[PDB]
């Protein structure tokens, strides 16, 4: 049999048949589960390529056609001659969508079919790379009506270095390692900040300074490019009823654009391929502003709210964190920037799981990452058993280039 | 040896104890299933537990050690099973708690009152042992941990089984509109009680009778005297209408349907109890959609905007229900603990166990509280889950 999966809210029971097609192995064994850990050749390339091609031809309802036979024979010939092959434009668009669709830790996959794919495979310098990224930022921001996008730079090939974007996201705020061990800014960005300074950037002293980009073109040190300020839409934060909240000086940016993951399609690897969507408010409200090792504002909000912070049993932390989340959502809706709260987000993911059960017979989901960081059991994904496994195409983590 | 990181702090440790995992869990390299709720060779298991026991008391390979080994050998040669000494039984009971991966309260594991009930026959004796337990553990609101071990399983004989999933359960009555009045979780046991001859109440908080089962007999209904079942009426420190909703819960969480395993012995009835973490009552029992599901009622009462999700009315209402649970238990002087204090104590347990055994089996999904996840330190702690023995285990229903 296949793993039987159960929804404890409704009683319903599914079987995940898709999980049998899992190739690459994860970190668990029958002796011990490591699900909570954040970070866990001509003939193998051929079998990956064959699998991907079969996938494309299934998607377009054409499996076994003449064009399917021929494209498989085409790919086989190019690998035999060059050791690699090239994706057709239509295969790249399909592959980027499949990689998103396959990402077990993404709760926003109800959208996986509405992804704009920018083909940058003919890029040949850091300067051209920057222009592709600004065009992406502009397209995806769209003055606050966010559109999902991905730009795909050239694939890894033997005898030439990779394109890399050094920044983990296109928009990040500086983190200045202060002298008393502290940090002014986003602590998560202290390393990439010190790297920007070392590469010529004149730093500021704010807590919300936008970092420039370090772009690495093949076989060359990274180059610094400053984003034009009019390109980075930002939301100042205010509370619908806590007027002093505005005085806190809080901002976040509109566009979540992950730039450091590797995209893998049919055996081919794209080291630089930034992708963006829109934010779920709990990423900003709970994790980015309340994580103790981030901006860590939970106590200061609670004190201002005049909460009794001397005993945990008053639940001051939970009260302040709710209200920080209200402010984020209210602020994005005020400035007409797309945003979704963790109730709608998780309820649309329940809709995605059910589409996927029908479409494919399963859905890779990492329960610990799909359940939001506040109000977990209040969302319906909490009560949904999930099966976690690796399908390809895929987005994968990769080493820092320095 | 799995590297385990804490992300708020940056500390690394190594779990060397996972190597001692005796049994197998549900996960494989192809797929992780940790989110799933329910995933004469007796000599080998008995020998291992003994080596454990004597190592724990610093008397390994000594005289008493080898004496007990040949003792159990001959006991199973003569009988087919063997008897635990009272001290080993105490030790196994504590170890099985200490090894429970889904329990956040294990900071307490050394302090547990073990009541030996292996000399029990008939359900009326069962019932007497059980009321002594409730009396000892409740202790007028100052709660104390306790377990009562009933006769082990042996060949050719029935088992002792407590049919109720807990010693204290509220009725769930199916209604002609389909819905349930009372606790929907308990609909199945509530008809079993009515079938074996219980007079149904009709409130949302009617305490069920006990369906106790002595070997090779049908179960017998027993009613708990109301003065023994201590209950907390729920009120809110500042929202004066909350009291009128009539919500209540009980004081003693007493699980009565898990099987206890020690040195290859199996105890199908060994009820244990502790005290409650507030979120168990406030969030899961009163607010799960398939339990009392009171969240919208409370939101309406708070005049929140319940027609749009982004007002976070579900979150604001949930917090205030937890606030009322905490305030009501403390006011009535019943032991309770909030999820912040509980998760910080589990962090201390992790450090202590890192030093005592080199690791600690922990099931992240059940350690992290169901509200305010990332607001507690366990959210940022990587965790390894595996099955040591002695253990507590789920087991099929008695029917
Ligand atoms: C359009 C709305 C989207 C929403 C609301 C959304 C939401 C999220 C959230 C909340 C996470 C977990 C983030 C974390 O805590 O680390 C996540 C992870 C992820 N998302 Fe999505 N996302 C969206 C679009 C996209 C797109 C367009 C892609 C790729 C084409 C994508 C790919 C991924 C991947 C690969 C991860 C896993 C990385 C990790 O471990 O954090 N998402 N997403
Ligand atoms: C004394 C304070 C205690 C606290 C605060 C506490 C807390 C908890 C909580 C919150 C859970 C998760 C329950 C759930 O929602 O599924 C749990 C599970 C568990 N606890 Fe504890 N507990 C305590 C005492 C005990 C004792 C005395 C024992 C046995 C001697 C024990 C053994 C277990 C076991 C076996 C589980 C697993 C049950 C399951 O899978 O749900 N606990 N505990
Ligand atoms: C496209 C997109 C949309 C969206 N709404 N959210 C995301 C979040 O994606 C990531 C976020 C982090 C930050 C780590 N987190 C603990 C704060 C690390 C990653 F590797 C990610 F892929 C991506
Ligand atoms: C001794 C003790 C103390 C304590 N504070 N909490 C517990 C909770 O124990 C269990 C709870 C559930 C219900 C799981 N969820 C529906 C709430 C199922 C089980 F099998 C359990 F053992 C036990
Ligand atoms: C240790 C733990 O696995 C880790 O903190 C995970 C848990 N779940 C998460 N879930 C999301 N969405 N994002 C995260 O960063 C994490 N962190
Ligand atoms: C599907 C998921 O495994 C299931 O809902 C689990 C998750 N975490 C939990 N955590 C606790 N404390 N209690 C539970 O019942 C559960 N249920
Ligand atoms: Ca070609
Ligand atoms: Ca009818
Ligand atoms: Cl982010
Ligand atoms: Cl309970
Ligand atoms: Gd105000
Ligand atoms: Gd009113
Ligand atoms: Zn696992």
């Amino acid at each position: 049999k296949f793993p039987r999966v159960k929804n404890w809210e409704v009683g319903s029971i599914t079987y995940d048949t898709l999980s049998a097609q899992a190739q690459q192995d994860g970190p668990c064994t029958p002796r011990r589960c490591l699900g909570s850990l954040v970070f866990p050749a001509p003939e193998q390339l051929l079998s990956q390529a064959r699998d991907f091609i079969n996938q494309y031809y299934s998607s377009i309802k054409r499996s076994g056609s003449q064009a399917h036979e021929q494209r498989l024979q085409e790919v086989e010939a190019e690998v035999a001659a060059t050791g690699t092959y090239q994706l057709r434009e239509s295969e790249l668009v399909f592959g980027a969508k499949q990689a998103w669709r396959n990402a077990p830790r993404c709760v926003g996959r109800i959208q996986w079919g509405k992804l704009q794919v920018f083909d940058a495979r003919d890029c040949r310098s850091a300067q051209e790379m920057f222009t592709y990224i600004c065009n992406h930022i502009k397209y995806a921001t769209n003055r606050g009506n966010l559109r999902s996008a991905i730009t795909v730079f050239p694939q890894r090939c033997p005898g030439r270095g990779d394109f890399r974007i050094w920044n983990s996201q296109l928009v990040r705020y500086a983190g200045y390692r202060q002298q008393d061990g502290s940090v002014r800014g986003d602590p998560a960005n202290v390393e990439i900040t010190e790297l920007c300074i070392q590469h010529g950037w004149t730093p500021g002293n704010g807590r919300f300074d936008v970092l420039p980009l370090l772009l690495q073109a093949p076989d060359e040190p990274p180059e610094l490019f400053l984003l034009p300020p009019e390109l980075v839409l930002e939301v100042p934060l205010e509370h619908p009823t806590l007027e002093w909240f505005a005085a806190l000086g809080l901002r976040w940016y509109a566009l979540p654009a992950v730039s450091n993951m590797l995209l893998e399609i049919g055996g081919l690897e794209f080291p630089a391929a930034p992708f963006s969507g829109w934010y779920m408010s709990t990423e900003i409200g709970t994790r980015n502003l309340c994580d103790p090792h981030r901006y860590n504002i939970l106590e200061d909000v609670a004190v201002c709210m005049d909460l009794d912070t001397r005993t945990t049993s008053s639940l001051w932390k939970d009260k302040a964190a709710v209200e920080i989340n209200v402010a984020v959502l209210h602020s994005y809706q005020l400035a007409k920037v797309t945003i979704v709260d963790h109730h709608a987000a998780t309820a649309s993911f329940m809709k995605h799981l059910e589409n996927e059960q029908k479409a494919r017979g399963g859905c890779p989901a990492d329960w610990a990452w799909i359940v939001p960081p506040i109000s977990g059991s209040l969302t319906p994904v909490f009560h949904q058993e999930m099966v976690n496994y690796f399908l390809s195409p895929a987005f994968r983590y990769q080493p820092d280039p320095w």
